[PDB]
């Protein structure tokens, strides 16, 4: 006959897509707002990556790579795992992926298999229940209260592993609350994982905004169940790049290759020898994540002291560059309370779909006078 | 529990692929074979698109892009849609995916539910089949005779028609074997698939390397049925880019939009803006097209001269670059066969995946004197 998959019917919009074009006509019609719902850091991807790109559109270098991607890039990525990381993984148990999202897309559709269940914690980000799902999955969620920061407590996420369960999904540092959870937690988890037997997927890609704390990554201790997934995207401020990696046992890291061998067929040459050059280039790199660290830092310090100084509810992240507010006195619940910023000519994204019920996430990773113009506008509204 | 997925599992290798690294140790070691695999022209991409991709990493066009694509891009493919193919699309019935790949697999995914027929012409391209049972289709395959050149017959692709059937899948000019169906039989497919009521997804693709014939669309003739899937990849010589496009239903084309979202979350931003180009700017375009066109007509016309005098069997293609050879004489089979050449110094894909059994996939897109040497090598085998 005609008609669509269950699978697609089934599948929600998304939270932050929406907010974006319902900027746009509004902001496409004269009224000008803050748009405080980013995911992408407003500084340039570094002047070396563009260059790097550059010289492979020189070379020529703009035919089919491999499905798992060029070599020379998966044996640097080898290599930032162990310098940076502590894992100890070779270039056959590494991937490069069209991105931190297909990564843990490919991820989901090599491992389960439908009924299978996937722990998920709340508040989470927006896609992982969508993604578990669309490949047959049962997402299992975990809820994580403020008054304990956060942080996952290992007790509960044990009372719901079922022999049903076969994944993990653990994001430090944390979108949308920004927690970063300390390593003998991240430790615990990592093995109710190797105990009960099934993978842990770690989403560590926002590893370098940490501003208090000390990133730890469970493959150190679990390296047969962990399944570490990173990106280029949010550290280089390479998000229109598209490229995404990740490392873990050989088996799976290679049913992930043939899923993108026939899904993507490889991704953009191009952008692999511009990341391969981010990754390698040490000293040049190791400046720009530098700048942007300390600089995201002092408007989370802006947004924070302005938000705490007008009254409003907020947990002080540690990493990434989000803060769940409270829209209690805004407004009775998150929606209501959302619109009525619209109205104020500021764009947030309602914790609703992040299981953040109550909340809406800001977002810093815009400029220094937005943050200020933002909080303007708060301070009116109330 | 741990383990990998019974869909992943169950897939089937790659036959190109495997050639491929095959090669390169035998090639890497002494060992220099003529590689007649090539899905790929051997010339470069034109510098006008190499040219606006540098402006757009000068621009610093490089964030997150949305979900179906650039509107720029999107209005712009609308275009080439109509002028080019008489498909009366607007940009929202447009679609720009991670390469032609991408947009087949994305289409399956939101079309297909488990059971659900694909009907599939061989000989076909390898990954039809491949994708087609990925997403829990069903693939019912109907035979195309070389005495009837490779020529779909309506009556028959109308007797494998089942309530389960759900597409059916043309590609003209054909993958392996290079032939460029009527305007009437696509018609006459075209109409099964409104009749009988379910998609057809035509693989255009090859259109711009066609020597003799004309090609039409069936969109022109069933447009709330078909699913016109095309790229950048083979015409301008942008393979490694990773670009892909597709147009039809309103509604299956943001069925495919929202996959995109969470499998790749967008494709990659420079390469969209180097597409955008080649797209607007006729001309150049109209140039590079018409150079390669020509060229590859005459290794078309070589290496069938000298096949035709070796003794050798090839039905003489009007599109694409690819000839289905006879191994007949140069073996039994053609997987013995396939290997009989390796030692000739000769790689080729054996027509096995594609249902082309007892032939083998030569491939003209190489240099005019690797037709040379490797007809000389096929010569020596005798
Ligand atoms: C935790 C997390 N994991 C993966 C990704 C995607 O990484 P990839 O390497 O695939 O690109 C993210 C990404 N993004 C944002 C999305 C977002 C928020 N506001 C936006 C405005 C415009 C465009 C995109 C936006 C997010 O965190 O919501 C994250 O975070
Ligand atoms: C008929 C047809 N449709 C789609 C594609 C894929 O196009 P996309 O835009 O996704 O890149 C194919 C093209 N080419 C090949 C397959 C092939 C050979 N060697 C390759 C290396 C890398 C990727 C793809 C390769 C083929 O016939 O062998 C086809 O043909």
């Amino acid at each position: 006959m005609r008609g669509l998959s269950r699978r697609v019917q089934a599948m929600k919009p998304d939270a932050v897509v929406a907010v974006n074009a319902k900027a746009l006509e509004l902001r496409r019609q004269g009224v000008d707002l803050v748009a405080l719902t980013a995911g992408e850091p407003d500084f340039d991807t570094p002047e070396h990556v563009k260059e790097a790109a550059r010289r492979a559109l020189a070379q020529g270098k703009t035919k089919y790579a491999p499905p798992a991607g060029i070599p020379e890039l998966r044996e640097a990525l080898a290599e930032k795992f162990r310098r940076e990381n502590g894992l100890s993984v070779t270039p056959e148990e590494t991937i490069v992926t069209v991105g931190g999202s297909q990564a843990l897309f490919n991820l989901f559709q090599a491992i389960l298999d439908p009924g299978d269940e996937v722990i998920v914690l709340s508040p989470y980000w927006v896609s992982y229940p969508e993604m578990v799902r669309f490949a047959g999955g049962v997402v299992v969620e975990v809820e994580t209260l403020p008054e304990e920061g956060f942080v996952p407590d290992p007790e509960r996420v044990r009372r719901a592993i079922t022999p049903r369960t076969k994944a993990l999904v653990v994001n430090s540092p944390n979108n949308p609350t920004g927690a970063v959870y300390p390593k003998e937690v991240l430790e615990a988890l990592a093995r109710l994982a190797v105990e009960h037997d099934f993978y842990l997927v770690s989403d560590e890609i926002y590893e370098h905004l940490l501003y208090e704390g000390e990133h730890f990554s469970p493959g150190r201790v679990a390296p047969e169940h962990t399944l570490t997934v990173n990106g280029a995207a949010k550290a280089f401020a390479m998000t229109g790049w598209r490229i995404g990696y990740a490392c873990g046992p050989k088996e799976v890291i290679k049913a992930m290759a043939s899923v993108s061998r026939q899904s993507t067929t490889s991704p953009d040459t191009i952008a692999q020898w511009a990341t391969l050059e981010a990754l390698t280039n040490q000293e040049a790199s190791r400046a720009f994540v530098e700048m942007a660290r300390e600089a995201y830092r002092r408007r989370r310090d802006l947004l924070l002291e302005g938000l705490t100084a007008l009254g409003l509810k907020a947990v002080r992240p540690s990493g990434a560059f989000y803060v769940l507010m409270d829209t209690s006195p805004i407004a009775p619940d998150e929606v209501r309370a959302a619109e009525r910023l619209l109205e104020a000519g500021v764009a947030v994204v309602p914790g609703t779909d992040f299981a953040a019920f109550g909340h809406v996430r800001l977002s810093y990773a815009t400029s220094e006078e937005n943050l200020r113009k933002a909080l303007e506008r708060f301070a009116r509204v109330l």
